[PDB]
């Protein structure tokens, strides 16, 4: 959940917002170890319910998100239903566990390619055109993350947009991401320079992967 | 419907057959002028019902077809229902009127392309990958006709098969077609030569389009 003023600005300047609960357990093994554990349901539910209770009147918020990279747990299904019950005005999405589980109204993969499949075991990232028509599937597809803009990047960006425009159910996505997470540091001469992972003695760290 | 022996051979050698009613009114303007006329329902009903009564015991027949290029008329919906009722053992397909009407259990376009759309008014030919995911569509897609093998052709054939194998609901198609419809004529020397449209004094005619 963002600083309260962000939603007011989006309401006024006009930007569609996906409000996401502060829940990410990426480092767990497997990713859903905690989210599928009934003992963590209470902590998770407050992160979802208190978000909804705070931002439910903002017109800019058009979609609720259960969080990020926490696999797919029964806690997600429970909280998904909680929202649908409390606020039927907004669709609920969540990418964890395969991007098309029972906890999301929208097929929302991260980095699924336009034409090329990535048949990872359990959590495959199908070509987005193919994903749409898998037997039984009918939901819309909007990538929660795509076109990773790390450094000299965004190659193949036009391929996505040609697809978004030709396929009615391919409704876009959110580029990753807006601003480099670099921090300022000063050399002996007092001159500032852009720093990243490990430049503060922090270790282990993931170097430039924060930009 | 073919010579009765054809089905016996397909039963024994093993070939899946699409048994098609002898109904094509391509030359009408518009194409469904007769098929939407209840006065031609009796004549059309006999061509469909008598086909089913004759061939319903052949295992090789797995799909019934209401005919070809006769647009889409109410007579089609009526006969489609008649078959579903008397023989639920086989799906029913028909391409007229857009290839995805209420008269077909299978999206069966002719010459629809793999990635390229052909947005003709009323009866568009969407790219087959896109056709599958159109809002609300759930049926399987099998081209009743594709890869027109006229003369030096079949360029791009590989493109269809790459698509057929990547998309579960793209289940193939029927190439058009098997054998050139050329006829044997004899020159002065008495040597035989392959003849086509117009070589018999027939006029108007469509020349080599029969091969
Ligand atoms: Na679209
Ligand atoms: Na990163
Ligand atoms: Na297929
Ligand atoms: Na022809």
């Amino acid at each position: 959940p963002n600083h309260p003023l962000w939603y007011t600005l989006c309401d006024r300047y006009g930007l569609y917002v996906v409000d996401e609960a502060n829940i990410e357990t990426h480092g767990m093994v497997p990713m859903n170890r905690l989210t599928d554990d009934p003992r963590w349901l209470p902590a998770m539910s407050e992160r979802v319910t208190r978000m909804v209770q705070r931002d439910r009147n903002h017109p800019s918020v058009i979609i609720w998100s259960l969080g990020n990279e926490s696999g797919h747990g029964a806690n997600h299904d429970a909280l998904y239903r909680w929202i649908k019950s409390v606020d039927p005005s907004r669709p609920v999405q969540y990418e964890g566990g395969g991007a098309d589980t029972t906890a999301t109204d929208i097929i929302c993969p991260m980095y699924a390619r336009v034409d090329e499949d990535q048949p990872f075991p359990a959590v495959p990232k199908w070509s987005i055109k193919k994903w749409l028509s898998l037997p039984g599937e009918t939901r819309p597809l909007i990538l929660c993350e795509y076109a990773h803009a790390m450094g000299n990047s965004l190659g193949g960006f036009a391929k996505y947009w040609q697809a978004f425009r030709q396929y009615p159910r391919l409704q876009g996505g959110f580029v990753w991401d807006w601003v480099d997470q670099s921090l300022i540091k000063y050399d002996e001469n007092g001159n500032p320079w852009s720093a990243y992972g490990g430049d503060f003695g922090d270790t282990p760290n993931d170097a430039q992967f924060c930009m």
